[PDB]
């Protein structure tokens, strides 16, 4: 079955960078769109990155467009996701998510355990 497990969280100073990884088993990433999903307590979570392979678009939340950046390495199955000009307003749990790439769903059916992002 679809399994995700990301890496990378901690507490990052404030205007920093961090590298998150997701590494994946059950699946080649083309069958799938995978990316990014936060949650911090109190607020709904959020969409971060997903990308879809029928055109191998990225789509990036408005709040993190320019700073954060997804990248995938397709022969090892991870993906990434690059924080750049970290703020206190990232801070969340991080999870890597995926859909079978149907076109009913997007980075929704499975999730990992999630990384914890702390921004000073």
């Amino acid at each position: 079955d679809v399994q995700l497990q990301e890496s990378g969280g901690g507490l990052v100073q404030p205007g920093g960078s961090l590298r998150l990884s997701c590494a994946t088993s059950g699946f080649t990433l083309d069958d799938y769109t995978i990316g990014w999903v936060r949650q911090a307590p109190g607020k709904e979570h959020e969409g971060v990155s997903c990308f879809s392979p029928s055109d191998g678009t990225t789509y990036y939340a408005d709040s993190v467009k320019g700073r954060f950046t997804f990248s995938r390495d397709n022969a090892k199955n991870t993906v990434y996701l690059q924080m750049n000009s970290l703020k206190p307003e990232d801070t969340a749990v991080y999870y890597c998510a995926a859909s079978f790439a149907d076109g009913s769903s997007w980075c929704y059916d499975y999730w990992g355990q999630g990384t914890q992002v702390t921004v000073s």
